[PDB]
């Protein structure tokens, strides 16, 4: 009695209200037009969104049964390929092609840098995701454990000089490395001048330029006394902020106050893997940010946060020149699994999520096309969507066509909606070329998303025995091959200077030395982008795109074929290997990491969290982390790794060890003594033992099943 009738559908009057009084106002499309189209839409896709979904079912019944009917020692990877290859999961390869991708921004086009994801339900971390474009050098590095606390050098209540210090050299020394001077060295420089449109620095016993006096971009202030300077590096902007009077200032041999990167170029709002959104009151919360940031309104409490606006700068010559203050966003709309009951037919169904999140989220990002201000995101006129979680190119073409019936309802031009494809399902991983050929004209990057992929890589081959450690998986031949193929289908489909190729998420937050001297290998790989988990980490991970030419290294990785079928195939099965108290710490590891993260999910609906691991190293877990752990500890059960009393043993130990880690929450209720009690114990408990009987290892059925039962309870 709480829904409005439209057609066939049955919308929650909390949607309803917000499309029709937030959402649509503004952009010309008429309210009956939109419903009917919602309608129509709904209609016609919801059948072959199904089929897809039944073909993966057949599929991975053909594969259990499969490994269920052999014995013998080693996979035939001969016998293996040429079954894959009958049943339809392994299919041919197109002929050579080049995207036509058309009308995409230089952020995803040109631009090489960090790629920040963000859960868009939270409106403050969204905003300074948004912001993220620009960030404060020292505070990164005075900050976080990139500068050691050694000896005199550690961090307190008020500044530490002798960090500071080390602040500094760490910065001059980048600059050196990154915009080198004529002569000498950026630590001597003693003042910064414009003369004749050049950049002059002051030495102790001299003035020089630039090496490259091409690098020099522009300043603020008066010329011969300049309030800033800045300097581009691989497409990159550097600022060098000039006051005296400022606290690091006076200390500094030049005035200089902060060096500014920047840093998190593209930003995705997400809607998947890092949110828990079960009904429509939380979807409609997600849709009012999404609103928010691409009209320029949205403003969050603790005072107030709001977005910033475009930096101006004066040319080295003398014009006025804008660069944009905000970082390009995408949205990363769920994949094609879930239901959501925001809207049900007639007859109770539920409808499609991924389809509603199309329609609702190319709405809401119609306001990012104009005027908020400037319009506040793509001024070449592009929706820029990221699709989770596809299985093979009859998927992505489906996404495709979901678009292209979207941009009718919608009366926006075709292939206005972009897509940012996950390579992230061992079925997207050996068709990816088909993949990328189904969505040749909307497609704007290739990412691979290792951890879902992981959790993939598990379920698919659940039958074939025990796999290794989690922690073992990420240096498996399969995962090696899956990363350099597909570099090399981006750059044989000619995504150099077109597209992004992406790599994936670093997840120790707080380890950012570690992530300073590691991820630099990303680029060195040519991905001219990769996520970062923070703004931080977003100014951090800039650094690695100053000291490689990720252009270069893709030119040079031209042509070649670095990964095999055959090796793509390597199922990550352990050899005949564990001592028990190595098995232990694998199911404390994984037990203690589901706990905490599904905690936060199920009793307050958190859908990212940082969970500190079985080593005290806190790690940003979401659905993908979430997807390997369980899945890993259903195969153990499954091969007789571990015992029924091993898990929940397990599970009951590192309980009470999250309810500490969370005591100090008025929202949070411990899940022991009484276990039993708990929803959320049981849906953590759910997820490992009926984890083998989750389609491609989902996480989602469960959580939302589990949440929406809590929030009932707490209704009653
Ligand atoms: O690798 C994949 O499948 C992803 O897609 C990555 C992802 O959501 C994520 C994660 F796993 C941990 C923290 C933050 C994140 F955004
Ligand atoms: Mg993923
Ligand atoms: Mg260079
Ligand atoms: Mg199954």
């Amino acid at each position: 009695t709480d829904r409005v009738s439209v057609g066939n559908l049955r919308i929650a009057r909390v949607l309803y209200d917000f499309v029709n009084n937030e959402a649509l106002p503004g952009t010309d499309i008429d309210p009956d037009s939109f419903w009917a189209g919602v309608d129509k839409v709904v209609a016609d896709l919801t059948p072959q969104n199904q089929a897809l979904l039944n073909a993966r079912d057949e599929l991975q019944a053909q594969i259990d049964k499969w490994h269920r009917r052999r014995v013998i020692e080693p996979i035939d990877m001969d016998a293996y390929r040429q079954f894959l290859t009958e049943i339809g999961y392994l299919l041919p390869e197109p002929d050579d092609f080049t995207i036509t991708t058309s009308g995409v921004d230089a952020e995803i086009t040109t631009t090489a840098g960090p790629q920040l994801v963000v859960p868009v339900l939270n409106a403050r971390f969204a905003l300074n995701a948004a912001n993220a474009r620009w960030g404060s050098l020292y505070d990164a590095l005075y900050g976080t454990d990139v500068i050691p606390e050694t000896d005199g050098a550690e961090k307190g209540p008020t500044y530490n000089k002798v960090r500071g210090d080390k602040v500094i050299a760490y910065a001059r020394k980048f600059l050196d490395d990154s915009v080198p001077l004529s002569s000498g060295s950026f630590g001597d420089a003693t003042g910064f001048t414009v003369q004749d449109g050049q950049l002059v620095v002051a030495l102790p016993d001299k003035s020089t330029g630039l090496a490259n006096p091409g690098q020099f971009a522009g300043y603020t202030g008066a010329a011969e006394s300049p309030t800033s300077v800045l300097l581009i590096n691989h497409g990159l902007h550097i600022e060098i902020l000039i006051d005296p009077e400022s606290q690091v200032g006076t200390t500094d041999r030049a005035g200089v106050k902060d060096v500014i990167l920047e840093s998190a170029i593209t930003t995705i709002m997400d809607f998947e893997d890092s949110v828990a959104a079960v009904d429509a009151a939380d979807k409609v919360l997600g849709y009012r940010n999404w609103l928010g940031l691409n009209k320029g309104d949205l403003a969050a409490a603790v005072f107030l946060r709001v977005l910033n606006r475009d930096r101006n700068y004066t040319a080295p010559g003398g014009g006025q020149f804008t660069l944009p203050g905000r970082s390009l966003m995408f949205v990363r709309n769920v994949g094609h699994l879930m239901t959501n009951d925001a809207i049900v037919d007639t007859d109770g169904s539920e409808v499609f999520e991924g389809i509603m999140d199309a329609l609702f989220t190319g709405l809401i990002a119609i306001h990012g096309l104009k005027a908020s201000g400037p319009l506040i995101n793509s001024r070449t006129g592009s929706i820029y969507i990221v699709k989770p979680k596809m299985h093979g190119p009859a998927e992505v073409a489906f996404t495709c066509e979901l678009f292209s019936r979207v941009e009718d309802v919608l009366g926006l031009p075709q292939n206005t909606m972009k897509i940012g494809i996950m390579d992230e399902e061992r079925r997207t991983t050996v068709n990816l070329k088909a993949c990328i050929k189904a969505a040749a004209d909307r497609v704007v990057f290739i990412n691979t998303g290792f951890l879902d992929r992981t959790g993939d890589e598990i379920h698919t081959s659940m039958e074939a025995g025990p796999m290794v450690r989690k922690g073992t998986m990420k240096s498996q031949p399969w995962i090696l091959a899956y990363e350099d193929h597909n570099v090399d289908a981006g750059l044989a489909a000619g995504f150099s200077g077109r597209a992004q190729v992406g790599k994936g998420m670093w997840t120790m937050t707080e380890l950012m030395a570690d992530m300073v001297e590691t991820k630099i290998a990303q680029p060195r790989a040519g991905a001219s982008t990769a996520w970062v988990p923070s703004p931080t980490a977003a100014t951090l991970h800039a650094l690695h795109y100053h000291q490689v030419d990720v252009a270069a290294v893709q030119q040079g990785l031209a042509g070649k074929r670095r990964a095999t079928i055959e090796q793509l195939l390597t199922i990550p099965l352990a050899k005949e290997a564990w001592a028990p108290d190595e098995i232990r710490e694998e199911v404390d590891n994984n037990c203690q990491s589901i706990l905490g993260y599904v905690v936060r999910w199920v009793d307050q609906g958190v859908g990212a969290s940082k969970v500190p691991d079985i080593h005290d190293v806190a790690l940003m877990e979401d659905r993908a982390t979430l997807r390997i752990s369980s899945q890993l500890l259903a195969n153990w059960l499954r091969h007789g790794v571990i015992t029924s009393a091993d898990v929940r043993a397990s599970l009951e130990r590192m309980a009470p060890l999250v309810d500490r880690q969370n005591a100090g929450d008025v929202a949070y209720r411990p899940m022991a003594p009484n276990f039993d009690d708990s929803i959320a114990f049981l849906a953590a408990q759910e997820l490992i033992l009926s984890g083998a009987q989750q389609p491609n290892g989902y996480t989602e059925p469960i959580l939302h099943r589990r949440r929406r039962e809590f929030k009932a309870r707490a209704a009653e």
